[PDB]
């Protein structure tokens, strides 16, 4: 689980959304696994503007930090899970690194703020689903 709260949007894996992130629904990508919804209060998160391949991860089966070199942002192949068939996940970070599927939501983050979201992984990768190219969650 995880999200990232910046002003009022709330950014969550869309297959982890709830019923009051779709009642509220801001923008969603299937493609990417990302929902964002709006909220009442105002976060304290800054998303990263930059192109950073270096950061530090949160994973939850682990509750360790752990310091990465990740892909830049591309179109990957994801074989199928409990929430998506075998399909290609667009804006998707590889790493070395473990991930199992309640890490997702883990945040990814570089000097500049954050840079995305565990989506993906298994077979001693993770995948962050970007956010850093949605300069929208920046204003409005
Ligand atoms: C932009 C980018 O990828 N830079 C980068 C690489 C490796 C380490 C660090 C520490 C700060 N930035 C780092
Ligand atoms: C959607 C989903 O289940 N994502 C996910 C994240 C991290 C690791 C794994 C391993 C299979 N799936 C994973
Ligand atoms: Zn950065």
């Amino acid at each position: 689980s995880g999200a990232i709260y910046v002003g009022n949007y709330r950014v969550v894996n869309r297959h982890l959304a709830t019923h009051n992130d779709w009642a509220n629904l801001v923008w969603e990508d299937s493609s990417r696994d990302l929902l964002v919804s709006s909220t009442t209060a105002q976060g304290c998160d800054t998303i990263a503007r930059c192109d950073c391949q270096t950061g530090v991860y949160y994973c939850s089966s682990r509750r360790k930090h752990y310091p990465v070199s990740f892909s830049k942002p591309s179109l990957i192949f994801v074989e199928a899970s409990e929430y998506y068939p075998a399909r290609y996940q667009s804006h998707l970070m590889l790493a070395v690194g473990h991930s199992e599927p309640g890490d997702c939501g883990g945040i990814l983050r570089c000097q500049h703020g954050v840079v995305g979201i565990v989506s993906t992984g298994g077979n001693g990768l993770v995948g962050f689903a970007d956010v850093r190219d949605l300069l929208w969650l920046d204003e409005e």
